[PDB]
Formats: structure tokens, sequence, C-alpha cells
């Protein structure tokens, strides 16, 4: 079995949306927004949920753009992370317990600073590419294995 997670990237013509993450898993690193879905509520929804509370904001329309598989050596779940895109967004973004957001220039992406499987997927992210990913990770910093191809039905 696999554990359903959203991620939602606002991604305008000039800038990109990320969130320095604070406290859990991942913390320090510029990640997109979202986290796990929960009983009751669709994929879209706990999308949703994880974007208003993590950064304030709302949105009128979410768009799938990939799917990536998490293996992490040693835990039982596979992570199913579904990926979103907006372009619009309603309201400021504003700093969250979890997350300090701020707008990245689409040539300055701190990759340095982000999950190491980003630096594969986001270009396909900002071509307006649907993808599926695949990554095996050992511990927060090693990718050992991974897959990446492009699709048309996310
Ligand atoms: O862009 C990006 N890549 C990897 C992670 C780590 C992760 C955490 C929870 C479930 C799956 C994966 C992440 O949070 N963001």
């Amino acid at each position: 079995a696999s554990r359903l997670y959203t991620l939602v990237l606002v991604l305008q013509p000039q800038r990109v949306l990320l969130g320095m993450k604070k406290r859990g898993f991942g913390a320090g690193r510029w990640n997109g927004f979202g986290g796990k879905v929960q009983e009751g509520e669709t994929i879209e929804d706990g999308a949703r949920r994880e974007l208003q509370e993590e950064s304030g904001l709302t949105v009128d329309a979410l768009h799938k753009v990939g799917q990536i598989v998490f293996e992490f050596v040693g835990e039982p779940e596979l992570m199913d992370v579904h990926v979103f895109c907006t372009d619009s967004i309603q309201g400021t973004p504003v700093e969250s317990d979890e997350m300090r957001p701020c707008w990245f220039q689409l040539d300055q992406i701190p990759f340095k600073d982000m999950w190491p499987d980003d630096s594969y997927w986001f270009p396909l992210l900002l071509q307006k590419k649907k993808f599926h990913g695949y990554f095996k990770f050992q511990g927060q910093d090693t990718i050992l294995d991974y897959t990446l191809r492009e699709v048309d039905t996310v």
C-alpha cells in the first residue's frame, strides 16, 4: 500500500512560490505546499486545505500536473504524492507555523536547498509537461534509484 500526499506549486509567468519548511519532516528545505490526505476529503480538497493552512491562500482551480511515488528505505508505505499547479491565487501568501513563503524568479530556484528529486522533475513542471516519477531515497539526502517519464494522463 501507499499513503496519499499532495504537493502544490503556485507557478506564475515569471515566478514560483515556495515555502521554507520550519518543522517536521524535511524541515530546512524550500518546498511546495502540501501534506497527508485525510479520511473524508478528496485529494484535491486536501491540496487546497494544506495550501490554505500553510500559506493562507485559496485558489479558483488546481490542475493535476504529476504523480511522484517515493520509497524511503526501511519505511513500509510508499508515498504517493499528487502534484498540482495553479497560476492564479486568492490572497497574499503569509507565514504559518509550518511554512515561510517566498516568491522565486524562475532562473533562481534554490535547488541546492530543496528536496534532491526537485532538480529532476521541476523542469517538466516549468515546461507544463505532465509526468510520473518514482524516487527511492536512503534517508533525506541520497537518491538510490529513480524513474521519470512524461504522461498524457496524470
Ligand atoms: O518536492 C519534494 N520532494 C520530496 C519531498 C519529501 C516527501 C515527503 C513526504 C512524502 C513524500 C515525499 C517533498 O516534501 N517535496
